[PDB]
């Protein structure tokens, strides 16, 4: 296969400085014109002159007027439009093309086409190439000027990047709209749209240049009472932009649009934000609560991209983590700003230690910085962007606030209106890191090795006391294991954020400070120390490694209690659950291979469940860290720590564990139900879309988690309670209700009830198709036939699609079937679906991510259809490099 080398990047030969396209949409086809006013680079040799173009049908090609004909002067094989050396013009030149392309056919969901009703695009990465013929890598960057005409009745709204410079009537019931984006932009930040969309606006004036921006959200009509939290969003966004970065909106207007049919999130298109309708419309009426910060998130997110990604860009795709693991952490700190509840920066963490560190011992593990790869489109990982924000975090942590802000500031003036690379940014941290440090000498040359060095590292710790001395040792070693990507692994420059508990009173007893662990192993050390002190290790969880702290559980529940930290205090219980898990999964695993008739289990510790109940019947205590503390570690962290993983040993663990501490705290989790209620359930802003209570919200969380375990449990009576959950007005817990009864003969009536609540707004019916997935039931398989045949059908909407799926696939024991049945579904809906979107049918390969990670015969199972889908004939080019990398042949 043709693979890109990261080594290899070369500027290219020609440069395009205009682009003017005219967008014609027809009902059965669309007609692209677009000059590019181009020239010659100072890299130039005289090559010929190789456009990307895929699926496009000619009508015309020419240069500076001149007809250009295949065979003649031009080749084209429906990838490349290879123009040969002899007529390419050897100083500034317009090359003219026009096409035709099908939005109306387009079930990829990239390059221009149909979500319903609406025309849209998504360009990035390699999408702009299938709307018309250009040099489409993110380096090549131009001013443009475009024109969209289409069909006035069923077109009204017309929206492209930019200025709105003139409206015009055209013959036939058509009309048109032409727009002028001044800053220059590289390909991918193409953006148009047409559409009967409704919109809500407002003007916002900028905090520093008083410049006025008009702020416009938009939906199709049926959706558009579902737009006002978003806009709120936006105002935030920029506000905090302002406040944190000094950064200021460029253009006088900034468009959000929702489209129902698209494969990720949003996209930070400039002056024109495109998004999944499931990340922008709400309504607290039909909405879930994680709606709400999963709207602040990516809003926020995509306006964070107009510096880092837009006004900045990337010189080459090896660059990606350069604006998504920036833009996440921007987002990251936003959401922790406008949430200010500590669940949230729980969530980000919870995020990487599964999902990631996953990838990260996976035969798809990768640097956030790759070296190659076939499709870039396959290189959009959490790695990516979750490993890749915590390493622009990390510069946060070593730095402080005020030199931080200085490098960012540094880093994104010199760059402005540029490309840039990971290099740069790290010459710019490494400017404020020399003044911090008052030492022109100081480097961070050691820091590039979080952009190149694959793997999660190991930390760990021993601890020593001199109690005459009043002196402690904090002893610290790093390992990263050898993988595909290099052999020999080097130290990192680990942040460690420490503190030091006196057991004692509970009590801090240094100011806390930040280690900086740059060898493999150091021994930090701290006088007036004046009791043994259990520490506090990496609080905010400071760099992104496994940690091994080498306390006892006494120690961790200690920390539990009284540690300041809010991820210590759940990282604490987390290695408690882990070390009970793993103790318990072996009991399990011997008792079943060595077929004993008896056997013991270890008891969970009863100090620790004491320790539960303490923290849960603190009425100051916060709701949402109550609902981490209750909730054993999620299967794909647990999964990190074993090998050769008998899923059913460990469903049967996870059952044990839970059982163990609900028989000791039901009555306790029974009265904090009840006694929640009138806080969590209270209606106050149910009609202010404007503004969300994340405390409650982490409330109604809490009241839900301790809803599951009581019906897992079947607590006596507890059915009432789920009947009239119910009844509630909040989804978040009318859709509670149908996934905990689960347990019990009410739960087909349940389904009905919420069925008919939910089947009348889209997204609603998309969240009671995840709740139906994911409930824990034995018929599943017959409950996955009736979605299929009465809801999902023939849809080719990614989100019903994942809706259906993925939840279905965290099912421990009926996904992991040892018949193989399930790993038979999933892939016969990849491969399906791989037919019309690649894309997604990758995303939907994810259950597979941990195959080598199983016991030998879930392995065979898992391959084996790993294998049958690379047989499938007229495979994509992102499926095969997907799974072949994940098999360990590329
Ligand atoms: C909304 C942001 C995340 C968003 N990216 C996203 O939703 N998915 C990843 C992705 C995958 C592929 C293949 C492509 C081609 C693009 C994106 C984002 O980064 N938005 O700016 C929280
Ligand atoms: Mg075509
Ligand atoms: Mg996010
Ligand atoms: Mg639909
Ligand atoms: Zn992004």
């Amino acid at each position: 296969p043709k693979i890109h080398y990261r080594k290899d990047y070369k500027p290219s030969g020609f440069i395009i400085n205009n682009v003017t396209l005219n967008i014609n949409i027809h009902d059965n086809e669309t007609i692209v014109r677009s000059v590019l006013d181009m020239d010659i680079s100072k890299h130039n040799v005289g090559e010929d002159l190789v456009f990307d173009g895929v699926g496009l049908k000619i009508n015309e090609i020419s240069i500076n007027n001149k007809k250009l004909v295949e065979g003649e002067e031009y080749t084209y094989d429906n990838e490349f439009l290879t123009i040969f050396s002899k007529f390419v013009p050897k100083s500034k030149f317009a090359f003219s093309s026009e096409v035709i392309i099908h939005p109306e056919t387009n079930y990829a969901l990239t390059g221009l086409y149909k979500s319903k009703n609406i025309i849209v695009s998504q360009c990035e990465a390699t999408g702009f190439r299938r709307i018309t013929f250009f040099i489409d890598r993110p380096d090549m960057m131009a001013k443009y000027d475009v024109t969209v005409t289409a069909d006035k009745e069923k077109y009204p709204v017309l929206l492209s990047n930019g200025d709105k410079v003139n409206e015009f009537e055209i013959p036939g019931g058509r009309h048109g709209a032409r727009f002028n984006d001044p800053h220059l932009k590289p390909c991918y930040l193409f953006a148009v749209v047409a559409g009967d969309l409704k919109h809500l606006s407002a003007t916002y004036i900028t905090k520093y240049t008083k410049k006025k921006v008009e702020l416009y959200v938009f939906s199709e009509e049926k959706y558009v009472s579902k737009l006002q939290w978003a806009l709120e969003c936006l105002k935030k966004s920029m506000a905090f932009d302002e406040d944190y970065f000094g950064l200021e909106y460029d253009l006088s207007r900034l468009n959000l649009v929702a489209v129902s049919d698209f494969n990720v999130g949003a996209m930070e298109n400039k002056g024109l934000n495109i998004f999944n309708a499931n990340s922008l419309l709400a309504s607290k009426k039909n909405s879930i609560d994680f709606s709400y910060a999963r709207i602040l998130t990516v809003v926020g997110h995509e306006y964070f991209h107009n510096y880092t990604g837009n006004r900045v860009t990337l010189r080459d795709w090896f660059q990606l983590t350069l604006k998504e693991g920036l833009t996440v952490h921007r987002e990251n700190l936003f959401s922790e700003e406008m949430t200010k509840t500590v669940t949230t920066r729980l969530s980000h963490v919870d995020l990487l230690r599964s999902v990631q560190f996953l990838e990260d011992s996976s035969p798809l593990s990768h640097p956030i910085r790759p070296e190659s790869y076939v499709s870039m489109e396959n290189f959009y990982t959490t790695t990516v962007y979750d490993k890749g924000s915590e390493v622009m975090r990390m510069y946060l942590t070593i730095l402080g606030e005020e030199y931080y802000k200085k490098g960012f500031d540094i880093y994104i003036k010199k760059n402005d209106g540029n490309t840039a690379t990971c290099e740069d940014f790290n010459y710019a941290m490494e400017q404020a890191y020399k003044m911090k440090k008052a030492d022109n000498s100081a480097n961070l040359n050691q820091y590039l090795l979080w952009f190149s060095q694959s793997g999660t590292p190991h930390v760990s710790f021993k601890y020593n006391y001199d109690a005459e001395k009043k002196q402690y040792s904090i002893h610290v070693n790093q390992y990263t294991k050898p993988d595909e990507n290099q052999k020999e692994k080097k130290p990192l420059f680990i942040p460690i954020s420490v503190g030091l508990i006196n057991p004692e009173n509970g009590k801090e007893m240094i100011s806390q400070t930040t280690l900086e662990l740059t060898k493999e192993s150091d021994t930090f050390v701290f006088n007036n120390i004046a009791v043994k002190p259990i520490p506090s290790l990496f609080r905010g969880f400071s760099a992104p490694v496994y940690i091994e702290d080498n306390l006892t559980d006494e120690e961790r529940i200690l920390l539990l209690k009284y540690d300041s930290d809010a991820f210590v205090r759940y990282n604490s219980c987390t290695n408690i659950y882990m070390k009970q898990i793993l103790m318990n999964y072996n009991e399990f695993l011997k008792a079943k291979n060595e077929k004993l008739e008896s056997f013991n289990l270890t008891p969970v510790n009863a100090q620790f469940i004491d320790a539960i109940k303490y923290l849960l019947e603190d009425p100051h205590a916060d709701a949402g860290f109550k609902s981490y503390i209750v909730s054993l570690p999620q299967d794909r962290y647990i999964i990190n720590f074993v090998s050769n993983l008998d899923t059913d040993v460990l469903a049967d663990t996870k059952e044990y564990i839970y059982k163990q501490i609900g028989d000791k705290l039901n009555d306790v989790y029974y009265k904090m139900f009840k006694s929640l209620e009138a806080k969590a359930d209270d209606l106050t802003y149910f009609n202010d879309e404007s503004h969300v209570d994340f405390d409650q919200m982490n409330m109604r969380t809490l009241r839900n988690t301790l809803l599951s375990l009581l019906s897992k449990a079947q607590y006596p009576n507890i059915l009432n309670e789920i009947i009239e959950h119910s009844k509630s007005p909040y989804p978040s817990n009318w859709l509670t209700s149908l996934s905990v009864s689960a347990y019990f003969d009410k739960y087909f009536e349940l389904y009905d009830k919420t069925y008919k609540l939910s089947k009348d707004d889209e997204l609603l019916l998309q969240e009671w198709l995840k709740t139906v997935s994911r409930s824990d039931r034995k018929d599943i398989y017959e409950i996955l036939k009736k979605l299929e045949n009465e809801v999902l059908k023939d849809s080719k909407n990614p989100n019903d699609i994942r809706a259906v799926y993925l939840p279905f696939t965290n099912n421990l024991r009926r996904f992991h079937d040892i018949s193989g049945k399930g790993y038979k579904l999933i892939a016969e809906v990849i491969t399906k679906t791989d037919k019309f979107n690649p894309m997604v049918a990758t995303q939907l390969c994810e259950p597979f991510k941990l195959w080598n990670k199983l016991d030998t015969k879930r392995q065979e199972l898992m391959l084996n259809e790993m294998n049958t889908m690379l047989q499938e004939p007229n495979i994509s080019n992102n499926l095969k490099e997907y799974l072949l990398r994940l098999t360990n042949k590329l």
